[PDB]
């Protein structure tokens, strides 16, 4: 069909990889993944196009509620769809959207002299010119939009939208018309030869081979004989391992490292001993190697796609049996594991077992006791599953069967425990499947919070068709915001060969489940394409002429029909609720920094003042660490708000979209501390002492009694960013990467470095900010110590969630970020949070750290 042909080509251009490329690999695993996930996603699409109108609002416009939500007078402007006539009426912040709706309908029934057929139940309230709605049984104050409006002071502008208008949205966005355990001999392989090997001729080539189950060795590593350096080395030798074939676990991976010696790392390659269909692999394998930068268990189990240039090791998996051998079914495993003597020892060991299960590495005796008392772990200490899993001998078929028997009847664990279990330290497929089962209870807001880390876990996966991929696919198809960000997280890494096939396959499947959103996403990709072209021009022009010259030329380029069409009328990749309507060419510019980032401004008549939004397009820098930093600061703000603490944070959007490409949300009405401190003449802020400048700027933006609120907003945000930077080890902080909103809110930009990269980042307190907290007065202990009280409260809240930060940072090790590549980087978080201490101990350690930062600050106060 011609419709099927166009969608296939639109998916090809969207994901940046031709679908013909999947067919050309002729791999049954890819073929089975494509068929099964296409069928799964098309089923979700069929379920969706029949949702009820409120359920469809829940899919397309998921509610944006305050972390607290999951009295005071309020003024709201309401209009009915299309009609310019609006009504401004006074409601309460504790009133429900329904009372606001009944209120709007009585007005409409009086202005147009008619009794209305419609009940307030037939409507939803759209936030003007935004893909955002207020509905459900929540007070208005609980909504992020109203909450935002209350804190700024602006009047909420809403539109009454009927059930028929949303059902038409549902309808118009529709998809088109239609045995192993007897094998006791040692595992061995023949190392045949190597191809296209590049190394110094004076050296010899060595091939190191290891058997792993995640990070753990299953036996000793074995090395081949040393053979002279040349293009095609020949070994033709048998490498025998210290593990029987029966003892190989399901997720065992054979890892190879090729290097040179007189060590000179050349390349590495890994493969799974069992295939996607549970069969024990046999015959020849050509391993297209990845060039090193020595065994890499965490590395991908798929070969290098660049067959032309990659080094290629040829190996032979021996035929251990005349007929094919598959991993035993769960039915056999449980039968073997059903047999085991129950641990029945004294009260002495019970107190000793309690001590370590509630407690980090264990001793040989501590491990043996946990294993012996495994039945008691299931029944009395279920949350110690991860401890029990780490002591299990994964190199023993009998021990694995006994662990798996307990797991299959293990109670579901909290979301926090499940997050720990997705770590590469837990590579078992049944463990992985258990971890997902416990994560099904995640809310969409919680899933959204951890989506970034979940997408990184996909890089650990041994097969394409996996439980985590199906989970993410199902949830993405069930929530448009989830769908939007899952797409971008994957799309932004299509330039990385190790993930391009897996990510491309997930994105294709998603597109099969939502034809309309694929087109919505293509419109975003067309804008990004133009921004790249425009940014390339600016980069060249900025080196050949003056700034007004490049800016005027940039404008001419944007004003072209092609650019005006592509850059306007799209959902924002930073936030699909944000609609970027009319590009305001005259307000567009570029920044003076290395990559000359573009500064793009938008307007929307329908949204009014809220439709005025900016995006920064930046090309040449990996923005993944910046996004992780901002997402961690956003989590801090959520955890603080859950404890009733609002530190007036600015968690602006940051999204990588391509190879060293991404967008940054513009926070309007904000300026850098560096600019304010330049202390320009002929301005309201013009100071007598440079220390007076921020406060003078604050005064000019906040006249009269508004100044008290601005100092408080500054104080709160300062406390939050001081704690955020200290906990995350955010260094290289100066007046040009610190910004201030006209409300007084302090926020940080461009997170180039974190986790103290390795020098331990000290707590930072700077006099000019102490000067605003203290209201300009030289001595204001009342104000300063109230700030120290805000810092201390924010710190102890993060500590109570110390394990959530460690589990998320652990899953992030999969991302491949230079400042997050091992255990040293995580030790920074463990140290900054002081989780190996008591609250009184860590608080005193924080107070000593803060006091040390006040003493360093006081060196500037002496002058
Ligand atoms: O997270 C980053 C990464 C790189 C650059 C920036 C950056 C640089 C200048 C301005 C700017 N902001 C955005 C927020 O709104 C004010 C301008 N962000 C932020």
């Amino acid at each position: 069909d011609r419709v099927k042909k166009l969608i296939n080509s639109q998916i090809s251009l969207l994901i940046g990889k031709g679908l013909h490329e999947f067919d050309s690999l002729r791999d049954p695993e890819v073929n089975d993944f494509r068929t099964k996930m296409r069928q799964f996603c098309e089923e979700a699409a069929a379920h969706r196009q029949q949702l009820g109108w409120v359920e469809w609002l829940q899919y397309s416009f998921p509610l944006q509620l305050e972390p607290s939500a999951r009295n005071r007078a309020l003024l709201v402007n309401v209009k009915f769809e299309g009609s310019e006539e609006s009504f401004t009426f006074q409601v309460s912040t504790k009133d429900m959207p329904l009372a606001l709706m009944a209120c709007a309908l009585r007005k409409k029934a009086t202005v147009f002299r008619q009794p209305l057929v419609e009940q307030p139940e037939e409507y939803a309230l759209q936030v003007n010119g935004r893909h955002e709605y207020l509905y459900g049984n929540y007070p208005l104050c609980h909504f992020q939009y109203i909450c935002s409006c209350l804190h700024s002071g602006l009047t909420p502008h809403l539109t009454m939208v009927h059930s028929s208008s949303i059902l038409a949205m549902r309808d118009e966005q529709s998809n088109p018309a239609p045995s192993l355990w007897s094998l006791e001999q040692p595992f061995s392989i023949e190392l045949i030869e190597g191809r296209k090997v590049n190394a110094d001729e004076r050296m010899k080539l060595v091939v190191q081979a290891g058997l792993f189950h995640g990070n753990e060795m299953l036996c000793k590593t074995v090395s081949s004989s040393e053979v002279n350096v040349c293009s095609e080395p020949v070994w033709k030798q048998r490498l025998e391992f210290d593990i029987s074939v029966c003892d190989l676990p399901r997720m065992a991976r054979l890892c190879f490292a090729l290097y040179a010696v007189v060590d000179c790392p050349i390349a590495w390659a890994n493969l799974m001993l069992f295939d996607y269909k549970d069969q024990l692999k046999t015959g020849e394998r050509c391993l297209y190697m990845w060039p090193s930068v020595l065994l890499n268990p965490a590395g991908t189990v798929r070969g290098n796609p660049n067959t032309e240039s990659a080094a290629a090791l040829v190996i032979y998996l021996p035929e251990v049996a005349p007929h094919p051998v598959y991993f035993p079914a769960l039915e056999k495993i449980l039968e073997l594991g059903r047999h085991g003597e129950r641990g029945r020892i004294t009260e002495e060991e019970q107190l000793q077992l309690r001590e370590i299960l509630e407690r980090g590495e264990l001793y040989e005796h501590e491990k043996d006791l946990v294993w012996k008392m495994r039945h008691e772990v299931q029944e009395h200490f279920p949350e110690a599953l991860a401890r029990l899993l780490l002591v299990t001998k994964w190199n023993k078929h009998e021990d694995v069967a006994q662990m798996l028997y307990l797991l299959c009847s293990w109670p579901e664990l909290p979301v926090l425990s499940a997050l720990e279990l997705l770590d590469f330290s837990f590579p078992d497929c049944y463990v992985g499947s258990f971890a997902i089962k416990s994560l099904r209870k995640l809310t969409d807001d919680e899933l959204f919070q951890y989506l970034l880390q979940l997408v990184q876990v996909l890089k650990y996966e041994s097969y394409l068709d996996c439980e985590l991929t199906k989970f993410l696919l199902g949830r993405a198809l069930a929530n448009r915001k989830i769908g939007h960000f899952l797409f971008w997280h994957l799309r932004s890494e299509m330039h990385v060969p190790s993930v391009a096939l897996r990510f491309g396959l997930i994105m294709e499947a998603y597109c099969r489940g939502s034809t309309h959103h694929m087109k919505v996403l293509m419109k975003q990709g067309e804008a990004l394409s133009k921004l790249k072209a425009l940014n390339d021009f600016v980069k060249v022009s900025s080196q050949k002429t003056t700034k007004p010259q490049t800016k005027e030329m940039m404008h001419m380029c944007m004003r072209q029909e092609t650019y005006m069409e592509a850059l306007s009328h799209l959902q924002s990749p930073l936030d699909p609720s944000t609609l970027l309507e009319e590009v305001c060419v005259e307000q567009c510019t570029f920044m003076d920094s290395k990559m000359k980032p573009l500064w793009i401004m938008y307007s929307s008549e329908e949204a009014g003042s809220a439709g005025n939004v900016g995006i920064i397009f930046k090309n040449g820098d990996d923005l993944r660490q910046d996004m992780l930093t901002l997402q961690m600061i956003q989590l801090m703000d959520v955890l603080w708000k859950q404890e009733g603490l609002d530190l007036r944070m600015t968690p602006y959007g940051c999204l990588p979209t391509g190879d060293r490409t991404g967008l940054i949300e513009v926070v309007l009405h904000s300026d850098t501390i560096a600019n304010i401190q330049l202390n320009k003449s002929n301005m309201a802020a013009t100071a007598a002492f440079n220390k007076d400048a921020l406060l003078n700027w604050l005064k000019s933006k906040n006249p009269g009694e508004a100044l008290d609120r601005a100092i408080e907003e500054f104080t709160l945000s300062c406390a939050g960013y001081c704690v955020a930077t200290y906990v995350l080890g955010i260094g290289d902080r100066h007046s040009d990467n610190i910004m201030i909103r006209e409300s007084g809110q302090l926020f940080h930009i461009d997170f180039g470095h974190f986790l103290g990269n390795r020098e331990r980042v000290p707590f930072i307190l700077t006099y000019d900010f102490v000067h605003v907290i203290q209201q300009g007065k030289t001595n204001n202990s009342e104000k300063f110590e109230r700030f120290r009280g805000y810092c201390e409260r924010a710190y102890t809240i993060l500590r109570r969630h110390g394990l959530l930060f460690l589990h998320l940072f652990a899953l992030m090790r999969a991302a491949g970020l230079p400042e997050l590549s091992c255990s040293k980087d995580i030790q920074y978080l463990k140290d900054s949070l002081a989780l190996g201490k008591t609250e009184e101990e860590a608080l005193k350690h924080f107070r000593v750290k803060f006091n040390e930062a006040l003493r360093e600050s006081w060196k500037t106060k002496v002058n």
